[PDB]
């Protein structure tokens, strides 16, 4: 099994920590394909085709980002199955766009609170 | 001809008076398309129905870059502006997805976006 891992990085940088801690419970899951200057037009070139070769796409949304809203749109339409995990202690409302894609299966937006990433990791992958 | 127009909400409205100019300019140019499972299914049938994909990228949102990356997939032309002077460095990923053709992205300064539109539309 393949993971694409998506996360904030110029939309801002707030949860890194977070995102280090979960890339590497992901590892007890499959393998992580995504390497969270050769320039911007690499580092798209690259992704989309790690985004092709992933059985399964992971974002943390918390952070509001251009690009990993861009990675959920065409993990979609290439029919990835995708999990969100979203903080509302954060004190923001998750996109309305990300928020209303949720379906309860191909697609699932979870709320967690810290403390519990490992847990809802476990939850879906197991 | 249809146009869809992006720009964050949930991410902060700090561009929302710009948006209303933006999308003022662009029905000089065509038809302007644009609780939460409701909006996305709208939303997506407008995208799908689509000539043209407008979006201001300066703020940070993750639902205009989700329907960024559901245009491209639907192989709509893209035009992305965002402003430099904001002192942010624009998304990898927004910025690495410019062709110089189906998906533009071009810097501009606040008092400018209507010739911006101008001329991308005048090509179009
Ligand atoms: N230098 C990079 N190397 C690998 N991915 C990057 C890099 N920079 C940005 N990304 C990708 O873009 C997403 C973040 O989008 P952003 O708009 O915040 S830069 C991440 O999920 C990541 O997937
Ligand atoms: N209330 C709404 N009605 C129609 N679209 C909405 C609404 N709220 C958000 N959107 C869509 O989501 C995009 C912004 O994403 P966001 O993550 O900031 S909520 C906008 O470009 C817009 O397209």
């Amino acid at each position: 099994r393949s993971v694409y891992f998506c996360g904030s990085i110029r939309g801002g940088r707030e949860d890194q920590a977070l995102y280090a801690r979960i890339v590497s419970r992901l590892r007890r899951y499959g393998k992580v394909l995504t390497e969270h200057a050769g320039g911007d037009q690499f580092i798209h070139e690259q992704n989309l085709n790690w985004l092709q070769q992933a059985d399964v796409v992971v974002a943390e949304v918390t952070q509001p980002s251009l690009g990993v809203g861009y990675e959920l749109g065409r993990a979609v339409a290439l029919g990835k199955p995708i999990l969100c995990l979203f903080r509302p202690q954060s004190g923001r409302v998750l996109s309305a766009m990300i928020r209303g894609a949720a379906d309860g299966s191909r697609f699932q937006v979870w709320d967690y609170a810290e403390g519990e990433v490992e847990t809802m990791l476990d939850r879906y992958f197991e």
